[PDB]
């Protein structure tokens, strides 16, 4: 069994938020969005994560592409299940595996995701959507038509230069 208990909509990072070629700010996992409860499942239910960035890829940088979000300013991009440094590092613009999966067993657990972002240099952002994730039910598992996609934007911050 499964059933949708997240939120649809969700911004990524504290709004406000400051921080201080191409250069990457290292911000680690504080700009990003961290949820272990969005899908309820149960009854050897198996699902795994797809991630999808809406961002035009204004290039690459050591395998993962550069989201932009102005001509100034850049973003790379990662997605996957709950724990963060469990991410997949986003390229392109397609749906992505970005968590294998797994399959509960006979009793009640959930299914999280996160979400977070690295400013580039190619200043101030204006909140943007960025991408969505949905659930991956598999192993026979199905969604039925209970909610399968999330959605993320990044709320505005700045980046106190050089
Ligand atoms: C701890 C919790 O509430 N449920 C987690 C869920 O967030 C995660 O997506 C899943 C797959 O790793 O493992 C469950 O145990």
């Amino acid at each position: 069994a499964v059933s949708f208990i997240g939120s649809t909509e969700n911004d990524v990072g504290p709004s406000q938020g400051s921080y201080s070629l191409p250069f990457v700010y290292d911000t680690g996992y504080n700009i990003g969005y961290q949820n272990a409860n969005v899908w309820h499942i149960s009854g050897g239910f198996c699902v795994g994560l797809d991630g999808k960035v809406d961002l035009p890829v204004v290039g690459s940088l050591d395998g993962q592409s550069i989201y932009g979000l102005t001509e100034e300013v850049g973003l790379l991009i990662w997605m996957g299940d709950t724990n963060y440094s469990r991410g997949t590092a986003m390229s392109g613009n397609s749906w992505e595996n970005v968590f294998s999966g797994w399959c509960v067993g006979n009793y009640v657990s959930t299914q999280g995701l996160s979400v977070h972002v690295r400013p580039v240099i190619l200043y101030s952002v204006q909140k943007t959507s960025i991408g969505s994730i949905r659930m991956r039910p598999y192993n026979g598992s199905s969604a039925g038509s209970v909610q399968t996609t999330v959605n993320f934007s990044l709320n505005p911050f700045t980046l106190n230069d050089t």
